């Protein structure tokens, strides 16, 4: 090639820099002989990088210690960011070696993963160390194929993990990817997709672009972008590979998304245009750790076409800066500090420092060769190498074992994969208030040495979402489902995109975004929101509640009246005037009425086994013995008509036999109940589904049937015998009184039937207990009030 | 100068050539302690030598034919690549040497790889030299902005990934795993396949990359990932050498359940198709290109001999590897006595691609030779001469090449330099005679057909796991029968799920349902939540045994009433017993007719009129009957009531009496018609399964006061009857009427519990039975004695 930066010396290096951005887009129709294509657009950043390399080389040549007597020369070429020019230059590099089947010993060539691979395939064939400064693809680590490649820029797996970490930190799960179609974008987005699907993050679309894409492919890509709902768009590409898509996006006014820039185009001047920043607001990109090169800007300001004989690119540089010709003609007096261009309009050195570091590392390897001591070398017999006759593979061997200190005082040392690691800065795009150009204000940091999970660190106070608002935009497929509801599948959409369905009654969902409703335990139940389990609010006939205290009051006043009549009897015990009747029978009847009044107590509280298991036979025996005694408190016609009949001769104790017979019969059934089917004191849910009710299911139905039959037949026979003799003046015609009492007993039975048979849980027990209480109360009152009245009022009883 | 081993032959025009005679280079890790020298290759690839022989045969056959380029001879400088990049780049630097005594090559044939093709093309296209590859199938070599001078005769691999997705869809699998060689052949193909599968809703469990340089730990991780997965389909997208280590490790660890979907590179490779590996990998279904027919090829393959080959140079090492000589031997053995891939083949696939490439370049040269000075493709319609031909001319003519190959086929490279062909689909079968692996075609993938109608598989030929004959199950979660519905698992993809039972009131009829459905109120989820069968209704029917029994009782009562009526007719005007009010007797009898009729209002389905009249029907019927009975006795109050005599002075006042009482009653009735008539409506809340149809009386006070009125009438009549219960005037009807109202009150009391303690229909049933029994008792007790004394004992004087 003609245009190049050439300088002689004892040792020659090679450089490859993208001075231009691309080649002249034209189709070689092949109707005539094809010739060398000329590049089109200028790139001042590449010229700054070239100046950095030249500065490093000359500064090394000025230092007296590093390489004391030797001198470093160079043959730097231009690649125009394509492969053809790079391979032309590379063939111009290995010419002396090519004649095997000006020998350069090292090449610093970079800025394209594709270009870097294309060069390293050829340089590694002659074992020429190539130290790239910007090639960051993960494919260049396959040291089984790129034998002689080392890069002073970190790899690009950490960057994919960092983008995944950023997406996870802002709590997003619905994104979309876009990648240039070269060796830089594809592996990057593959690694990112892997790490994303690991972290449970869904990806909507995935398109590829390139600077040679025709309007139809870009149209399709813009349609895919527009016809989607994800707001986060991760981009892995370089400036020139993204310019057309961005042109289309800004011409179509797509102004909603959030761009996650990769390292290549995060700081590119092709994309950071004030026109573009309208529709591409809120970008968050990565950047390398800045560096310091003392006196570099002063060297930059010295460039001049006439005073540059080694450098040959200063001519076109001046022609491009001042826009002149060597239409208007140039003069060698212009002021480079006047015009504005990415040449001097920088604040931090990020890639230029990489070039400086690469040149200094190669120089340090050379110096290490210079200061070898025999017997301690790295070659066959621990031998050293002749620096005056140094070869490329020796420099490579020494570079693999290089370990020195940088200018900032950091330990530069290449990993066994030939690459040094480094932290990341995280940049947000801002609009400058005074000028109006884009400005990269650093808002985050990414440490690579720290353990997993604790690497990313962002400072959200500075981030400007769309420049207007101040809150993280929402970019999930579907809004979360608050507690009370649960997730639900959509048939085709990915897992990160669902709908919400309500928990059916009886189940609850406390946490948000739950996969399935939970059924409260039987003790508990759904709330009104189906959010919280509330207790089943169990219920039964309580004690302190008005009904319970009132029934207990009635019972105890019954006991009080009974004890009252007992006291009256005891005070006048020795008076058979009214006690001409069997005083023992009065004893028994009064105590039996006490027991009957007490029996009610067994139907109050919560039903355990004890409670009902004894509450049925309690009333049973009590009322049957009461009715038997009041039956015997009558005429003995059948007894007079009838061992047993021998005992029916004299002695009142025979009457007792009667009761001590019939109750015996009764207790038989009861003891049957004891060991045949005791009433199950158990709970019930089926009746209410909301509140448990505790009852007792009598296991022996026919047994209680027989019991009730026995007591009612006793009642029938006693009532009939009473009525048949209801009009006999036997001491105030007591027969009419006993008819009255047993009649009201029958009324109690009848009017009790409908009550319990047509009421809810607690009130059934309440009505049963009030029925038994009223029955026994009425019977006792009717039997004893006449006698107590006549005794307390008129003690004239003779016949 | 290139390497030492090559195949060189002079001529007017020279063609390039790159073939993988070996399989790789020795693992010599240069510590760089000494000057690194040319690395040497290790294994031998007889298939590569067959390809090279195919190219040489094509060239010499061209040189023998007098039609294509007459008076012209073709030459070649074929080199070896050993399947690496450095060797190919050495050969290519030798190629382009004369460009910028040394021959000037004008066309290069093939690179056999994708990385090798890319490396060679980046350098060749710099000088615009046409490179016609025969086996490079990456999709990246179609970008005609990078590789300006690259055309291939093997189809691009996009359709191959599409066909992988189509195969996976055809057997209905949705849980697979992928493996790809980490080079330019596996990565783009596996990316395209991932995209296509994601389109067709196919979940990918794992995805790993391998290479022939993978150290033991990486293969360890890969095999661990393979074991810990539940998938069975493993889509491998790689070549033989890059897969050999993984297959070694797998057959060492004895993983047998999986099934493999082979890409074209290794679906027919002798490196993997070995019985040892076949005993483990089981069933593989791979692709292959369409065969070709090179006439008279075997007769040229059988002529190879070391001393007879001066132009060829690889024949020496070939003889060595096939005979183990130079244990030196003579050099007269027969090559047919050895079993190597150099002759153990049935169809030519890639060798035909090489033959086609050579013939295509020769045809472009011919087209250049047969110019017409006015129609040349070059400038001003002119064209160049055959004697000073340059590479770019051949490239230009190859872009516009369109000719016919001996298979009667049309060959033309499209705008992307590729060709197009329709794939065969093979399955790995074990030879029942020898034990070697044999590939048997089972299907065909036609790419010209419309999308979705391209794949044809003859499933009767496939052999699953060597013995079985039914498609294996390789889904993630078992497809569960209807009645259940899908349920998300946290973290797992959309192909792994649970399924839970549909709660009642909801149903799911089809497999793979997302949610159940609420049934229409007339229906309900059946026993298995599968179908909304009609929700059963329930009420007192007619043809039900109870209905027919009750209407039988009713018609028997009506018949007894008609009997007593006829008895009255035949003996009307004889007041011997009829001295009483015959008219009021007919009134009571009609009242009993209405009472017996009152049954018909509580039988079937409740309409509005039905119950809205069923209440007042019984109401008025009874109150009228009982009031006429109350007046069918002594008239003390009537006798006591000055203006009343002037009003009636006769029995008419009795009518007045009843036409007062009933009237009062009927008042409430009409009120009920226009305050809250009982609505005939349904009821579900008690069973959620059976519908109950009843009537709700909006005014409880109406029915309350009505029943209170009728029972107080009954009670006052009962008291009045019991008052004078002992007056034997005409058989002492007082006792009969006391028994009447007594049985009435028994009916009332004993009816209360039954209706107040039973399920729906039986409430109305027992109400019917109670009313019928009350009217029965009334009729019987009142009139049985009269009809008996009339029919039996003719003694009527007092
Ligand atoms: C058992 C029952 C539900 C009434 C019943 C049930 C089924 C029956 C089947 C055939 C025949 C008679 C039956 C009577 N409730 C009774 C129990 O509370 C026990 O309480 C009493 C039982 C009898 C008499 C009285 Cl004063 C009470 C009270 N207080
Ligand atoms: C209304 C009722 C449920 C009984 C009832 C209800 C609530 C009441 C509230 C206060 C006071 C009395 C009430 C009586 N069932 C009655 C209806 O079937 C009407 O059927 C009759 C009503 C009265 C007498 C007879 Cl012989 C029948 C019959 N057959
Ligand atoms: C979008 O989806 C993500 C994925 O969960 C949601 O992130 C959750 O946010 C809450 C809020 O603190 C965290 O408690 C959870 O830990 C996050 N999920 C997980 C699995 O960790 C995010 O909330 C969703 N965005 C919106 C607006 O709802
Ligand atoms: C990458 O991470 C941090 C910078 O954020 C560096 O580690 C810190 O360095 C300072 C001074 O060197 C120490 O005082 C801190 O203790 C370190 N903090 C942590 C968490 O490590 C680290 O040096 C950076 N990497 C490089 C190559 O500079
Ligand atoms: C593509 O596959 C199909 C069938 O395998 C081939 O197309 C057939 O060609 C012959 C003659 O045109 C017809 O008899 C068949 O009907 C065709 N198939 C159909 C569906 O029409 C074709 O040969 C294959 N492609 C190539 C290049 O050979
Ligand atoms: C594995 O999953 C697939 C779908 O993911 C099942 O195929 C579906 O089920 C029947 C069978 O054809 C069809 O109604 C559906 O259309 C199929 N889906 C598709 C996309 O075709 C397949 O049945 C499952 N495998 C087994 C053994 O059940
Ligand atoms: N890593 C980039 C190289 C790069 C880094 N920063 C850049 C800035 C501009 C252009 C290219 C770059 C690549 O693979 O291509
Ligand atoms: N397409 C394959 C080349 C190939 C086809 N068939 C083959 C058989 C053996 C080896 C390689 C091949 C590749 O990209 O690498
Ligand atoms: C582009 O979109 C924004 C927001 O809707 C709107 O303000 C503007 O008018 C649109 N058109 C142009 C040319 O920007
Ligand atoms: C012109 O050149 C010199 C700097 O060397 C000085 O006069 C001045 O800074 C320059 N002009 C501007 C605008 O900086
Ligand atoms: C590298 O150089 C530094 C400088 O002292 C030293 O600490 C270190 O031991 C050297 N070796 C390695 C492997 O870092
Ligand atoms: C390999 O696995 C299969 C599974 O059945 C088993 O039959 C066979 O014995 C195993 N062979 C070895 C060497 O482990
Ligand atoms: C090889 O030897 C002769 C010569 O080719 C041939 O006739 C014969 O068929 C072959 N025999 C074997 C075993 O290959
Ligand atoms: C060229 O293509 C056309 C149709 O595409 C076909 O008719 C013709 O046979 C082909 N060959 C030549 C020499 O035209
Ligand atoms: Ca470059
Ligand atoms: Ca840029
Ligand atoms: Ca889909
Ligand atoms: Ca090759
Ligand atoms: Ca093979
Ligand atoms: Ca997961
Ligand atoms: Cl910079
Ligand atoms: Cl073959």
């Amino acid at each position: 090639p003609n245009q190049r930066a050439q300088k002689k010396g004892d040792i020659i290096l090679g450089g490859l820099f993208p001075i231009h951005f691309g080649v002249a887009a034209k189709d070689q129709d092949l109707k005539s002989r094809p010739e060398s294509v000329e590049c089109i657009r200028y790139n001042f950043r590449g010229f700054r990088w070239l100046q950095a390399m030249i500065f490093a080389i000359e500064e090394i040549n000025n230092s007296p210690n590093l390489l004391p007597n030797m001198t470093l020369g160079y043959r730097i070429f231009d690649t125009c960011n394509t492969v053809s020019k790079a391979l032309e230059a590379t063939l111009s590099f290995v010419a002396q070696n090519k004649i095997d089947s000006p020998s350069t010993i090292a090449v610093v060539g970079a800025t394209g993963s594709g270009v870097s691979t294309a060069v390293a395939n050829l340089l590694g064939l002659f074992y020429i160390p190539q130290v790239s400064y910007a090639s960051s693809s993960r494919l260049l680590s396959n040291k089984n194929q790129f034998k002689s490649f080392l890069r002073t820029i970190p790899n690009d797996e950490h960057q994919a993990t960092a983008m995944a970490d950023i997406i996870e930190y802002f709590r997003w799960n619905w994104v979309g990817t876009i990648a240039a179609d070269d060796d830089y974008g594809r592996p990057g987005i593959e690694k990112f997709r892997e790490e994303a699907e690991e972290r449970d993050i869904c990806i909507d679309f995935s398109e590829l672009i390139s600077q040679y894409s025709d309007e139809e492919e870009i149209q399709q890509v813009v349609e895919v972008i527009q016809n989607s709902t994800a707001r986060v768009i991760v981009v892995f590409s370089s400036g020139p590979d993204l310019e057309p898509l961005i042109k289309e996006i800004v011409r179509r006014n797509i102004t909603g998304k959030i761009w996650l820039a990769s390292e290549a185009w995060a700081s590119s001047s092709l994309i950071a245009m004030p026109e573009f920043f309208r529709v591409i607001g809120s970008t968050i990109g990565f950047a390398l750790k800045a560096g310091q090169i003392p006196g570099f800007r002063e060297f930059l300001q010295k460039v001049h076409p006439k005073k540059s004989a080694n450098n040959g690119f200063a001519k076109e540089f001046w022609e491009e800066t001042f826009n002149c010709y060597l239409r208007p003609p140039c003069t060698g007096d212009e002021n480079i500090t006047s015009v504005e261009t990415p040449y001097m309009d920088f604040t931090h050195l990020r890639i230029s420092y990489n070039v400086y570091l690469a040149v200094y590392s190669i120089a340090h390897a050379l110096q290490d060769i210079y200061t070898c001591t025999p017997g301690k070398g790295l070659f066959t017999n621990g031998s050293c190498a002749d620096i005056k006759k140094v070869e490329a593979w020796q420099v490579l061997k020494h570079l693999r074992h290089l370990n020195f200190t940088s200018n900032m005082g950091e330990q530069v040392d290449f990993d066994e994969f030939g690459d040094l690691v480094g932290n990341y800065s995280i940049i947000n795009w801002h609009l400058s208030p005074e000028d109006g150009s884009v400005v990269f204000e650093e808002v985050g940091h990414y440490n690579v040495y720290a353990k997993k999970g604790e690497r990313l660190f962002i400072n959200e106070n500075k981030i400007l979402w769309s420049g207007f608002s101040k809150e993280v935009p929402f970019s999930n497929c579907s809004r979360d489902c608050l507690p009370g509801t649960r997730k639900g599948i959509i048939e085709g959409e990915p897992t990160c995109c669902f709908e919400c369905v309500d928990c059916p009654d009886g189940e609850y969902s406390d946490e948000t975004d739950a996969s399935a409703c939970d059924k409260c335990p039987e003790d508990y139940w759904s709330n009104e929101n189906h959010t919280s389990c509330i207790p089943k609010q169990i219920e039964f006939l309580s004690w302190t509640e008005p009904f319970g205290i009132a029934l207990t009051l009635f019972a105890v006043l019954g006991i009080f009246l009974t004890s009252f009549v007992l006291g009256v009897f005891t005070k006048f015990r020795n008076t058979p005037i009214v006690k001409a009747t069997n005083r023992e029978l009065s004893y028994l009847l009064l105590f039996s009425l006490l027991c009957c009044f007490s029996s009610s107590l067994f139907f109050i509280g919560e039903p355990q086994n004890w409670t009902c298991r004894l509450r049925q036979p309690a009333f049973g025996i009590s009322f049957v013995l009461c009715i038997s005694c009041i039956l015997v408190k009558t005429n003995r016609v059948l007894l007079v008509f009838e061992t047993s009949l021998h005992r029916k001769w004299w002695g009142l104790n025979l009457q007792f036999l009667l009761v001590f017979l019939c109750t015996f019969v009764q207790i038989v059934i009861c003891v049957i109940w004891l060991y045949t089917a005791p009433p199950s004191s158990y709970r019930n849910h089926e009746l209410e589904d909301e509140i448990i009710f505790i009852t007792c299911h009598e296991g022996s139905l026919m047994a209680l049937g027989f019991l009730i039959g026995y007591t009612c037949l006793l009642a029938a026979i006693c009532f009939f015998f009473a009525f048949k003799s209801r009009k006999l003046p036997e001491n105030f015609n007591e027969a009419k009184f006993i008819t009255f009492s047993m009649l009201i007993f029958f009324i109690v039975w009848i009017s009790f039937i409908p009550a319990y048979a047509s009421t809810y849980g607690k009130f059934v027990s309440a009505v049963e207990v009030i029925a038994i209480l009223a029955a026994s109360f009425g019977l006792l009152a009717c039997i004893f009030f006449n006698k107590v009245y006549i005794i307390l009022f008129k003690p004239s009883r003779n016949t």
